[PDB]
């Protein structure tokens, strides 16, 4: 397995960036997974944005805290290769994991949500322990959608030797810390966002600026402009993690 | 000028990293600044921590949230080139800024602390406005000690054209987004930590994992092991920001 | 001067409860102040809800975090006896305080917002310092809209001997701790909510239950039912705070 | 059955109030339960603290967030009738429930901890469902130690008709809202704390005021002075919750 992991797809520039560049590189990977938490004009996922991702070559789409902004998501969750955080409570729509099959090899993908500085949910560590006991595969990729670097690092060491790779998202800025932990698991704190960086985490500068300055609510406004494609490549060969490499593409 | 900014010096490994390597590249810079908020066994700063950094070639040390862990910091704040967050309220020991002087040129260094997911402090945006209104220099470097990426980015844009460069700390992971904002101000979300990465943000893996698994307090133990020196180089010339470059060195 | 303070007016039952009962006891007071943060269907204040409050016999209306929920508030803020939290940043619409005149005697009303478990606003302690320094009156009433009971008690003690009384809001639950501080200042942790208690914090029980059980988004729905009028009577005389008495009236 | 539930015993004063008064009214109740997470100098519980509580007439002691401040607590958790929140992770020391018995009738007492504005723990709602299936008793008393009133109420309604009574703690201020829910379950937002009220939630006024003004750490210090004994009387007859009444005692 040759896997491409694509950093948070941010609003219209992000979706455009994927649609435009993925086709030119899809051939380089066996499987492509992407976080599409903000794919629907910045907030969530809808049928349209899902389609453009799939049509661009994405095989599986993960969500996050915004996983419920749009109704259409519930249809995507029951019949499409779309997953939400594993560690929502029982009775939650959709699945918290997915099994990808390619070339006779299997890859178990799992997204989990951190709890520090975020909403209360089930314990990510033990939810992972249980899952990994019931679902076996050639490779296991765990995406940790969290705010705290310590929580992301805690989960990764905890997963060392069990997961083939642990990639973080949510923070929107790509980190220069791609490495392999003592027991072999690959790791990166944040993949980064795929969208226009001529903004503040996807939103229009002055909008966010107005929030910090006035202390008064300011409706989200997706920024528009040239985008950056952010992703991380994972090389899984012979049931063992081989290499991890961040990837960047600047839209012309 | 040519300035080197060194990412949070974390406990004994971080201190060794600076003492062992800084001497070797010291002559390539006019000014060397370092965040020493975790220099003392991972918590705050004390006289020994301070002397070591100085002996290595550090010209100025900044703090943050752990600034008040050791009473020895007061003497330091009182008569040494050590600074604390500008945006503490009136009646706070020490200074929140420092105007360095070298070969006839001046560099105003200021550290502000974010408020999102952190303690309630004064408005850093307007705190900076008041300072920059009365304090002038050839160049200005602002360190933003904050948790949220949106807050660091908001502060950078808000200072764009006024500050020569804006660097983020507190996260402990180097980000790959060193760039030049519209009005010329250089920026990087997080310089990264200086210390052993065989840990959880400098803390012993076993210790942090226990906190996360049990939800019960666990006294902080500083991880020990090979270190990584993390810094960011800045080039200011002709009264303008020329370049910004993430720097790394692995301890043999 | 005999003052009535009315606990958070919650959505339609709250507006009703006041419109019904206040006219029957208005005689008993010289001045009446109300928190209308949740007046307009539980979220904010607008022309209609405001008008209903004045007609019921309210002389001044205060808000809080939900102040900006309806843009109709702005007009109200610049021409009507409506005040928002004092500690918002410079340039914030509306006044942070208001002077009430009743038979020669003057009453300075001030609303302050806590920062613990809330948003990063200006320092409320020093904010009051600057105000009470440049604004005098026979009596001073400070409302503390905050979440943490420690912050309310600290603000109260800090104002002891300065404010005639300090009353807390935001909790939506009446507290039984009305008393006199060491230096005379009257105090109660939370006045209580004015609206239907057949709900959770004024919202439908089911909606809120769904939020805690699913961890997923649930739009706010104002509960309906018998209202329970909550307020606190303040007796200031001879320039000195004499009494404080919580008041309750259940809708028949 | 007549049960007396004492509010959080705060340090020396609180501990004194219980020892002096409880022996006087002890005969007026069948079971006496007390929150003692602040009994030992305002920081957790210990042998001395526990002995004094038992010798005072307390049959069971509950804990909370500070349950782990003292090493001696673990031994108490193993043999003595002391409980910590049920909603900690599996493998946690001690129990989160306790079966009391008095002449034929049985009482299941449970303590859960809220999560809003607090630490990440297991889902208290579903934790209660599971416990209530395996543990049955004539009456059930659930203590909700939390910050958010909305969470305490949501839990109360979730237990309505299932729990005999639901009492909240952690806020340190008695609420005037004791009542009966639609399905008979008795409820009160906060029993209030037992200790000297001439302080900010049990702590020295000056100390807490210093924290709020400086924004710098100040070691906790328990206030000393005349105490207020806060509790709530519960009456369970014919297999249903009959009466709930707040209870106060000013120290001579
Ligand atoms: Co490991
Ligand atoms: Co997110
Ligand atoms: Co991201
Ligand atoms: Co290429
Ligand atoms: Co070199
Ligand atoms: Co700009
Ligand atoms: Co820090
Ligand atoms: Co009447
Ligand atoms: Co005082
Ligand atoms: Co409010
Ligand atoms: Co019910
Ligand atoms: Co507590
Ligand atoms: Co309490």
């Amino acid at each position: 397995m040759r896997v491409l992991f694509i950093g948070d797809v941010m609003a219209e520039p992000g979706l455009r960036a994927v649609g435009l560049h993925l086709p030119d590189i899809r051939d380089r990977y066996d499987l492509v997974i992407a976080n599409g938490e903000n794919a629907a004009r910045g907030k969530g996922l809808d049928r349209r944005s899902y389609r453009l991702l799939r049509e661009a070559g994405v095989d599986l789409v993960s969500l996050g805290n915004h996983a419920w902004d749009h109704k259409e998501v519930y249809a995507l969750l029951e019949s499409e290769p779309v997953v939400r955080p594993l560690n929502y409570p029982p009775g939650t729509p959709g699945k918290g994991f997915w099994r990808l099959e390619v070339g006779g090899e299997s890859l178990l993908f799992v997204q989990v949500m951190g709890r520090i500085f975020m909403d209360p949910l089930d314990d990510p560590f033990r939810a992972l322990d249980r899952l990994l006991e019931e679902e076996k595969a050639d490779y296991v990729l765990v995406e940790v959608h969290a705010e705290a670097t310590s929580e992301k690092m805690a989960l990764a060491h905890y997963l060392d030797g069990r997961a083939s790779a642990v990639l973080g998202t949510h923070t929107h800025v790509p980190t220069l810390d791609a490495t392999r932990l003592p027991k072999g698991t690959l790791y990166q704190t944040d993949v980064g966002m795929t969208g226009t960086y001529h903004s503040i985490i996807g939103g229009e500068v002055e909008t966010f600026l107005a929030r910090f300055l006035t202390g008064r609510p300011q409706p989200f406004r997706a920024a528009q402009g040239k985008a950056r494609f952010h992703a991380t490549e994972l090389v899984f060969e012979g049931g063992r993690p081989v290499a991890i490499s961040p990837y960047v593409w600047e839209e012309p």
